[PDB]
């Protein structure tokens, strides 16, 4: 029961920035070949970059068209062999009031978050039942769980990723593949940044820690999943949120 | 404190048969002015002659349709005043492994059963807002709770539909709105009251009750929730499963 | 229907606010209901305002030995056997963990947990005899969510709905329910002081913006305790205008 | 963000066998100085033979005396000048069927699974506060979650312990103390319970102590009042 991720392949989507950039650096530090996703040719650049010390690398993926999810996780297989561990990261927010809300920010969210897991999902799933072995983690919000005014749409997304995640679960299990989500809280991003200071005050009075939580807390709690550590852990919602929320 | 429901007005999705059918007639038998939906002519038909001694009736109402749930809901404000309850029951199933669950297995799924609340919901929203008054009841399965293998889709959009109704709940509870979920859990509907008895026993076991619930059961708790004794409960999801999960 | 006209119900606590509610509405909708209180002056007050549906109330010091299951024993020899019981009897001691007194938590543990544990299996071999057994515990939100200063009442609210849960396994085939019923933030003579200011933020935390009432509790016990219910078993029906969402 | 509890001590309840013995040999291994409680003599020492590699050692408790607790907590503390990890795992169960249970089985479990609790949260607590660092880690059943007949009382107890965590963790979250719970489902010590997973097995005391390591450390710093299933899917809340 170690942390030790030598030998193991790792895909990470949304990997550019804030959490799934810890993600993808933590996993690469634990010894794993990252592969870390971005929706731009810079970003990829960029996460191969920040990747390049630990073998790790930056591909582009854009999320909605059909088939790319699925040739890269084919090319990541013919080239490694295998893929050991996917985390899903790569999400989007289309914030508004549900009697705002156009029929495009509704499609859009359950497109990018939604729909993303499935495809992904499906597509390394093979190869994991060949091989008896695997870690499917899934980021998803404290939203998810609790709800959120403003949120309708990103709400449902990150809660129907919970649902899929425990029926995921009920599939693959008998293989020895977990599948697990880990719930951030208010964790310090760009999104908890562009925060006016009642509603950031009105976060952290929530929390019991009585702080933001870091991108690193998130990278921590997945690192544990993907590891030996949890192999008997599935099914299951890893809240990361300072106590913000104890269900 | 009554479950009175005379001048109230109701839509119930999904109306023709089980759990839906029943729901239309206990809130049309507590006094409320009943329309249940149907997909076809003959559908609205049979549900016209089934409310026929309480004053409801059957529409037709294709939910993949642009624009027929909103002309709906129009028309049944302009013709009865306004829209006091919605019931979001209209859903379907598309089971298959994730291993080899077809894009539009999941599609549909999403479509019919997500995006159909989504849009009811912001439909009916504008005059419960101006009344200062309103219930909306989403029947979502207990596999959107715990998942069920072969399920991945439905329980997706079950547990989205419970993630959708906690975030409209803090949107619209200012103003009176309640918003809260149904979960059935084994119910003997069509689905389930033909199955091998040596399987439906491994149904029962799992109960604490040791038998399938009632449509009738599901629809009990609607009335309560859609009823002035429940006016202080919103963004809850009320399991009715003889207690085979208890959250 | 909700019509409980033959049954017999025993409701813990049934004095003052939610308690007091539960006991009229119950009655209301046709029980016999004993309601207790820890002294004979409160059990006078509960007679006087139970009179008119023919309720009574009835002396109940969990704290002393043997008085619940005498009770129970004189309940079921005077009207029959008992087919709803309440249990809402609870008090609060709130201290943070650091200087709480052993006394502190003791209190708590007998007054709101083992309480349900003697009054439950006191009525367990009569209600087994009836066709539809009905126990209802009422926890509070806390149990679900914790509160700070309220470690001793939280665990006992907590511990009540695993007992409950445990005990509807155990008790369905004889077609008895249980269930819990949590109040979140419910009006009372405490909560009506506040300043108003103060009010706000309790009422910010809902999605309904305001307190409820004693009353909704008791609509959710009415509900829970009537054939509206028969499939409803090991739940905790929150009633707290949107304050958690489980 | 390791997993390295060199210099922190820590104190295992219920450390004899299975779970609890997993635990403190895991915490230990890490570089915890570990002690670990049993109820008899012979636990203890056992405890001690177990934990003599890593500079462990055993120690009776029994909860169901005053003053037994809180004299063994400000024992470690004067010895070791702190006290870092406090895992609650001490428990029995007292099975019956609510109809035939005694008093004393409800009063027993009560005490021993769930007012120990208290009394050894309570006595670390200080110490915790005064050095701004703490974990607190209690043992909960699937049970405390789902409920179990024949088990209203040890569910019962099982279920206050979470409500009691929660609680906790938000009263001295301030000072950077975690509180969490890790509720193990099918642990070995069959098909018909296998079933009952996703993973189709039964888990092992060591998936248990791998929970509590990840929660004891530096990586589960932003964690608290949670309870962490690891039941092979048995309970997917």
């Amino acid at each position: 029961s170690t942390q030790d991720l030598s030998g193991k392949i790792a895909l990470v989507t949304g990997a550019s920035r804030g959490i799934g950039a810890a993600i993808a650096d933590t996993l690469a530090a634990a010894g794993a070949k990252v592969i870390g996703t971005a929706t731009s040719e810079s970003g990829a650049a960029a996460i191969s970059e920040r990747l390049a010390q630990w073998g790790g690398e930056g591909r582009v993926l854009n999320s909605a068209e059909p088939e790319t999810v699925e040739n890269l996780i084919a090319d990541i297989e013919k080239t490694f062999g295998k893929l050991d561990i996917l985390v899903n990261n790569a999400g989007i927010t289309r914030d508004n009031l549900l009697m705002r809300m156009k029929e495009e920010e509704w499609d859009d969210i359950m497109q990018v978050n939604l729909k993303s897991v499935f495809r992904a999902s499906k597509a390394v799933l093979r190869g994991m039942m060949k091989q008896r072995a695997g870690r499917i983690i899934n980021i998803t919000s404290v939203v998810g769980v609790m709800g959120n005014a403003g949120q309708t749409n990103y709400a449902a997304a990150k809660a129907g990723l919970i649902g899929f995640s425990k029926s995921m679960a009920r599939e693959v299990g008998s293989r020895g593949i977990t599948v697990n989500c880990v719930a951030p809280g208010f964790i310090d991003t760009d999104m908890t940044r562009a925060l006016p200071e009642e509603t950031r005050q009105t976060f952290t009075a929530q929390t019991a820690l009585g702080r933001f939580g870091d991108a690193q807390d998130i990278a921590d709690a997945v690192l544990f999943l993907a590891s030996d550590q949890a192999k008997y852990i599935t099914g299951q919602t890893l809240h990361v949120n300072g106590g913000m929320l104890m269900p």
